[PDB]
């Protein structure tokens, strides 16, 4: 009924940095060779779709967000052989060609046809799906979620198991399996080691469930929010810490707390401070720190590089190390399967309509993830 | 003969920064428990001395500095064990006490007991083996090698294998390990793949060594010194490229020759500068940089933790990433038996006598290393 029609449907358009999302009519045009248009069910707020609203990660506006989420098959462009319509599928914010030397690489995930490093804010193809009031809307890491309807090109969506519960495996397409990739993959957390982790969101508490199913003895949250720290308990931290309630520098605690340094340390927040205070705190000589957060856009950090001199090593990854075609069906078997948990993320649940509430509870500290449902 | 007893001998002082070596009798105390004083047969000149004159490397002054050196023991203190008079032996600038953390680690070789993280220019116990005009002077790095008699604790020195060529294998003491353990065992440079190597001095042609022995398909070797380029062609570089031939920054040029980064990238300098380039010119989602080279006193360097993110790793190291006691007999035993070469190295040999036309030779760029013999 819809197919090789444009369709009209609701999404939330951001018209401006710093704004609250206008949920308003758009047109969404049908899927050319190559491309996949979908009915999303379910989206997440994460931490980076609001790092577009404040301006921290610049893409072209005006934009519809959302990276986070799933839905079903609507059409299918000429050539797509990977889904078909009526399939469970979760968008890939970052994508998997299977073609480029990064894709070939087995370590690498950062596929050369992402959207990320030089945001354009469009298909492959260099235009745009997105049609509102007579204006074209740009597309956020080749996904935006935050629509009742839109088109990702191939490379850019995974099938999964058509009996998940969409409503929660949503945060497989990011918070999820970044967190959890940035400990047992980039990292490769070892059994019997101690962690820390900065930050006790959907992410952080990810990268906890990671640490813990890694076997690790010891993992310490670190959060200026202690409201935060119930939650990281349950999902497996030995023992949470609060930089404001110390009289010194929180590398110095952590240092002394893991009698001279802990194994792994992840930054989860997006603060270039934090980076070199998490780095600093694992251990000189053999420690591994992970950035995982987003940090403002153009800044640099300064740091001094006997840190790294002595043997630490610094990585950072994207969506937790995974290739994401490849690994975003597993994860859904997996989490089918029982071998972790998503409700521990999930705080809230809200109609797509109340999308800026979402954010709102974001913003405030009160929600880890929100799930807009559609 | 001389056991128990003071021992005056020729060394080279260093009374203040920034002038030359004062080649002058010093008295060598006999060495307490735990201790092993050793006649001293060859020493290198390593850039890290230099760095002692030039104050970028900070360490209390007087001093009687060298780290990279080869000689026989004259007599050992109470409790020794592990080697005896007589015996061949080489100095271990980095230490392992075989007890701490970090020697415990199957990774780690920043032994806790080292003399660098905060230097104190002394022995373990806190006090000073060395007199000079009836003034105290300090150790250097618990080796002090540029004296006819050095004394220094167990567990900063090997036994190694009686036949071996001390005018050789002092490098192992330093500079050969360093480069060659940073490119096999630090990075762990893979068959087939693409290294930058930053800096073609000794400690940049033994990185070149082991990338070679590791089966890279292409060492692409960086220096502003065009004269160091045949001997870097000789071990192993595939091309060489001088930054100063190039109107864009060289880590531009580096990503296009790899074709969009290289899997492996050396600092082997110790400016901030190239520890930034050498990470950018290294492949944004797997690619792994190394800093071998040692940075001025206390300075921080300014990066973007993007860099990190799309996916590299950054990591340091000291000495190659070696546990220094129990590799350095067997890198001499693998030495003896040809696994690799220490003559490409070697470009001056001169008396100890001459230690300061030594370090002309370095500073003019003539020279890789000088040995020096006692
Ligand atoms: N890598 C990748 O891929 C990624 C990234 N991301 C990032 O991360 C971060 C985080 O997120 P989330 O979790 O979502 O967030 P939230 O929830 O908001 O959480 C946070 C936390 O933190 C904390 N803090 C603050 N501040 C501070 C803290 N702590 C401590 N200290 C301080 N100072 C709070 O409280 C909370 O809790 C961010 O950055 C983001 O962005 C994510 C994901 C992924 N992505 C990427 C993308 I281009 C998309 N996505
Ligand atoms: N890590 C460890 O352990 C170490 C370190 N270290 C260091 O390293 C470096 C290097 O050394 P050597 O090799 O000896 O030096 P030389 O010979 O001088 O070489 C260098 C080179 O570079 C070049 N450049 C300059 N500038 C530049 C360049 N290139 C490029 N770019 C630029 N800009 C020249 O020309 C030459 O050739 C240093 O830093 C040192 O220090 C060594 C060893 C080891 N150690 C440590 C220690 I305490 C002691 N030892
Ligand atoms: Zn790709
Ligand atoms: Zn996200
Ligand atoms: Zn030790
Ligand atoms: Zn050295």
């Amino acid at each position: 009924s819809t197919a090789g029609k444009v369709i009209k449907c609701k999404a939330a358009v951001l018209w401006e940095e710093k704004k609250p999302f206008s949920i308003e009519e758009v047109e969404v045009a049908p899927p050319k060779a190559h491309e996949v248009r979908i009915k999303m069910v379910a989206t997440g707020i994460c931490r980076s779709d609001d790092h577009v609203v404040s301006g921290t990660l610049v893409t072209p506006l005006p934009v519809i967000a959302g990276h986070e989420a799933a839905g079903i098959v609507e059409s299918i462009g000429e050539g797509v052989t990977t889904v078909r319509p009526g399939d469970k599928v979760i968008p890939l914010f970052t994508p998997q060609c299977g073609k480029c030397r990064v894709c070939k690489h087995p370590e690498g995930n950062f596929c050369l046809k992402n959207d990320l490093s030089m945001p354009r804010g469009t298909m492959q193809d260099g235009t745009s799906r997105f049609t509102c009031r007579g204006k074209p809307i740009h597309h956020f890491l080749g996904t935006s979620t935050f629509s009742q309807y839109t088109v990702v090109d191939e490379i850019s969506v995974a099938k999964i198991d058509a009996a998940s519960p969409l409503e929660k495996v949503c945060l497989i397409g990011c918070g999820f399996s970044t967190g959890y990739g940035s400990a047992v993959k980039v990292a490769k957390v070892t059994q019997g080691s101690t962690c820390a982790v900065f930050g006790l969101g959907g992410v952080g508490l990810s990268v906890i469930m990671g640490c813990k199913a890694a076997g690790a003895a010891r993992i310490i949250g670190v959060d200026i929010n202690k409201d935060k720290f119930a939650k990281a308990k349950e999902v497996g931290a030995t023992e949470c810490v609060n930089p404001q309630d110390y009289k010194k520098p929180i590398q110095e605690v952590l240092t002394e707390m893991s009698n001279g340094g802990v194994d792994f340390s992840f930054e989860v927040i997006g603060r270039l401070d934090t980076m070199v205070t998490a780095l600093s705190c694992c251990q000189e000589a053999y420690g591994v720190s992970v950035i995982v957060g987003v940090p403002p856009d153009s800044q640099n950090l300064s740091m001094n590089p006997m840190l790294l001199l002595s043997g630490r090593t610094w990585k950072g990854a994207i969506f937790g190390g995974f290739k994401s075609k490849d690994s975003v069906p597993k994860l859904v078997a997996d989490f089918m399967a029982k071998k972790f948990a998503l409700d521990p993320l999930i705080t809230h649940v809200l109609p797509f309509e109340k999308i800026n509430e979402g954010f709102d509870l974001l913003r405030s500290g009160e929600s880890i993830r929100t799930i807009l449902t559609f």
